[PDB]
């Protein structure tokens, strides 16, 4: 079954909302399995007290660089990076989750939140899941993005894990 993973957002440390996935691992296991891992934070290192670094209103919340907080950083549980398990999900609209890359085959630990729909991105970014429950926290942290992505605010996962 596919799994569920939650993610406790906070604004310059407090509170603002839960958002919970459901990853795909019936379509994309081996990049379910990797944002799932580090969402638990069993391997000793993960999302947990990361920051989204950049978020862009209309268009995605990026986060996921756990190493250097800034977009150069993050990895995988399987190296430094890995390869495009494939293209079969698209990015049809709000809720979707993808992977963050530096081109083909360069998908490490950062991902993005779509807050709409972003076709271009098809075939390019691997989609493996999608917003569940807190899609109004997600929105919600648009408010503190920008057109290039800078926040005005530190916004973080203050805790993370698997539900069900
Ligand atoms: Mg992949």
């Amino acid at each position: 079954v596919n799994p569920t993973v939650f993610f406790d957002i906070a604004v310059d440390g407090e509170p603002l909302g839960r958002v919970s996935f459901e990853l795909f691992a019936d379509k994309v296991p081996k990049t379910a399995e990797n944002f799932r891992a580090l969402s638990t934070g069993e391997k000793g290192f993960g999302y947990k007290g990361s920051c989204f670094h950049r978020i862009i209103p209309g268009f995605m919340c990026q986060g996921g660089d756990f190493t250097r907080h800034n977009g150069t950083g993050g990895k995988s549980i399987y190296g430094e990076k890995f390869e495009d398990e494939n293209f079969i999900l698209k990015h049809t609209g709000p809720g979707i989750l993808s992977m963050a890359n530096a081109g083909p085959n360069t998908n490490g630990s950062q991902f993005f939140i779509c807050t709409a729909k972003t076709k271009w991105l098809d075939g390019k970014h691997v989609v493996f899941g999608a917003v569940k429950e807190g899609m109004n926290i997600v929105e919600a942290m648009e408010r503190f993005g920008s057109r290039n992505g800078k926040t005005s605010k530190k916004i973080t996962i203050a805790d993370c894990g698997q539900l069900e």
